[PDB]
């Protein structure tokens, strides 16, 4: 499993992986690859959902 | 590889992985385990470092 954090970006998270909530519920893994939200602004977390843009989310690694 | 995303706080990766830049560069990951934040604020990014607290980080899954 690979974890690229992308610049003014989402994770980009690649390989065979599980998303879990706390409570212990499955979120959707679609061909093994995902973007979760890096930014705290995406209306559809965990994922990301384009809102990086909308505010502006300055973080280069 | 389990990723936990933690209610108002960090993504907890657990397993075998690595985490890069979009550049090319290697993070370093102790023990195959880490917590990635998930707020935004992270004065240590990619890393949590307890930000999401101060800011009252709101994403209950
Ligand atoms: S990183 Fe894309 S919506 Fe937050
Ligand atoms: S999730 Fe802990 S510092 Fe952002």
């Amino acid at each position: 499993v690979v974890i690229t954090a992308r610049n003014n970006g989402p994770y980009h998270i690649k390989g065979s992986f599980r998303i879990v909530t706390q409570g212990g519920r499955e979120l959707p893994v679609e061909q093994g690859q995902a973007w979760l939200c890096r930014c705290g602004h995406s209306l559809n977390k965990p994922f990301c959902d384009g809102s990086h843009k909308r505010v502006e989310f300055d973080s280069n690694l």
